[PDB]
């Protein structure tokens, strides 16, 4: 070899230091977002009893049995609300990724002849405790979960059924 092909690998060498990562931000804020997801999860119980039970959703944490929304919280989850049976998770609002910081993911479950269907995904409004169906929550600001930072398995619409 020569200087030529010394100064090419220094050259390559650089560009391997400097070289583009992947967007492992996706990954981890899945991996976060799957916090909420089992957070959310937790209260599936307690919503679908007091369902059972009553026959319209759970309004408020009150009556769904679970505690105070800030109260559910976790290491990347600020808040955990029941509103008519849709469990919306928060995220933090600091110390978490920055994709997911004060995003909300809803699970939601619609009550078929045979079983109780559970959705998981960008946040949904069900309008009164008796509705079988629900919409998207807001445009207002970005507060709902991107896609690509949820499982595929948790991308469900408002329209799913
Ligand atoms: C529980 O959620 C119910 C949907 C609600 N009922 C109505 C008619 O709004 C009820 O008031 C709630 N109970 C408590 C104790 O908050
Ligand atoms: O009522 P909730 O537990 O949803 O909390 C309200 C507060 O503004 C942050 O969640």
């Amino acid at each position: 070899f020569t200087l030529i092909e010394l100064m090419i690998v220094i050259a390559i060498v650089g560009i391997l230091a400097a070289v583009a990562l992947p967007a492992y931000q996706d990954y981890t804020a899945r991996a976060q977002v799957s916090e909420a997801i089992l957070l959310a999860e937790g209260q599936k119980s307690a919503v679908t009893e007091y369902y059972l039970n009553h026959g319209e959703w759970p309004g408020d944490n009150s009556s769904a049995g679970v505690a105070t929304s800030a109260d559910i919280k976790g290491k990347y989850v600020q808040s955990v609300t029941v509103a008519n049976g849709v469990i919306t998770a928060q995220m933090a609002s600091s110390n978490v990724n920055n994709e997911i910081k004060s995003k909300k993911l809803s699970l939601w479950a619609k009550r078929q002849n045979g079983s109780v269907k559970w959705f998981c995904g960008q946040p949904v409004t069900r309008t009164t405790a008796t509705a079988t169906d629900v919409a998207a929550a807001n445009g207002k600001t970005d507060d709902k979960i991107n896609t690509k930072h949820l499982p595929s398995t948790c991308r469900d619409d408002s329209s799913a059924s």
